[PDB]
């Protein structure tokens, strides 16, 4: 079995193994990759997104999201006030300014031990969850605007033509913004580029080890866990390395630079945090082997989640049994 130890493995493909997304991802996943749930790709160095980020500054954040956290240090949740719309350029000079930028540090590792430490302590604002795209519609490898639609491998898969539409989003983060911990939706793939600016550190639970993640927080969010059997599909949780490590989960970390990738695979539960000001893309996607885990996975059903129209197709299909109580939390 490759990759036993299930470690986040790191890839350098040539230009000419960047042609075909999919022959790489099975590639990839041939090597192990997957067991870890997530996995770093490193362009070839002839590879570009676009030609220049100089002239996002009028893109607008509809509805930036302040995240406020409640809890202790390394156990806490996160709510999202909704803020004033602004423009990128707007934003960018907010994640500078004194209240909001990245302190003085040494190196990641000293960042990291700030964030852990400090984060509760203030509330960053992220634009999140804006759908469009900066990839140049030239750039013909890896452009995550053009890549192969989740319905579409639905059908080639299972035969069955089904609506929906499958597009990316971006994230303009800064310092001590937030992801919880989750899977995707359906418990898809997703991939992140990481346009500009400073980092994301990520943390990772191998795939076999989810229900372990799943389990300490039941333990950990007890409130919570009595008020929906799969609430971290509500994406509102944090729990430190350190509290991972006293309670035993295995897990693993890495820090995104721009200009890299990363890809998190079915059923890879995943959190993390921005540097600083940056701008990432991202989309779900599909593969055969995703099927299974589509077939398998959790569903809330008490309202809090609320997703998107394309999720309604996936549900009916491959899980109806679930679908009219989970279509209830919908509606
Ligand atoms: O970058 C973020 O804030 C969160 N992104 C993801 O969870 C992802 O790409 O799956
Ligand atoms: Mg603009
Ligand atoms: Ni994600
Ligand atoms: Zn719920």
């Amino acid at each position: 079995a490759q990759n036993p130890n299930c470690n986040i493995m790191i890839f350098h493909p040539t230009k000419e193994e960047f042609n075909d997304f999919d022959k790489y991802i099975a590639y990839m996943e041939s090597q192990g990759a997957h067991r870890a749930g997530l996995a770093k790709i490193i362009p070839p160095k002839e590879w570009k997104a676009r030609e220049t980020y100089d002239n996002i500054s009028e893109i607008l954040i509809a509805t930036p999201l302040q995240q406020v956290a409640s809890g202790r240090a390394g156990v806490f949740t996160q709510y999202h006030k909704k803020k004033k719309a602004m423009t990128v350029g707007e934003y960018r000079h907010l994640a500078n300014s004194k209240k909001y930028q990245t302190p003085p540090h040494q190196n990641f590792e000293d960042l990291e031990r700030k964030y852990w430490k400090n984060r509760i302590y203030n509330s960053p604002i992220y634009g999140a969850d804006i759908s469009g795209s900066l990839f140049d519609e030239n750039t013909k490898q890896w452009n995550l605007g053009h890549l192969g639609t989740i319905q579409d491998l639905l059908e080639k898969e299972c035969g069955v033509v089904i609506e929906g539409v499958n597009t990316p989003y971006l994230y303009f983060g800064m310092w001590k913004t937030t992801f919880a911990w989750h899977t995707e939706d359906m418990d898809l793939y997703s991939i992140n580029y990481l346009h500009l600016g400073e980092p994301k550190t990520w943390y990772v639970v191998p795939p076999e080890h989810g229900q372990r993640l799943e389990r300490l927080a039941r333990e950990l969010f007890p409130g919570s866990s009595r008020g929906c059997g799969a609430f971290l599909r509500h994406k509102v949780a944090l729990i430190s390395p350190t509290v991972l490590k006293e309670n035993g989960i295995p897990f693993n970390r890495i820090t995104q630079e721009a200009g890299e990738f990363m890809v998190t695979f079915p059923y890879g539960y995943h959190a993390g945090f921005n540097h600083g000001f940056n701008c990432a893309e991202a989309i779900n996607f599909a593969t055969p082997r995703w099927i299974d885990y589509g077939k398998m996975a959790s569903q809330c059903s008490c309202g809090e989640a609320r997703v998107t129209f394309s999720m309604d197709a996936f549900v009916r299909i491959l899980q109806p049994e679930r679908y009219d109580l989970w279509k209830r939390g919908q509606d």
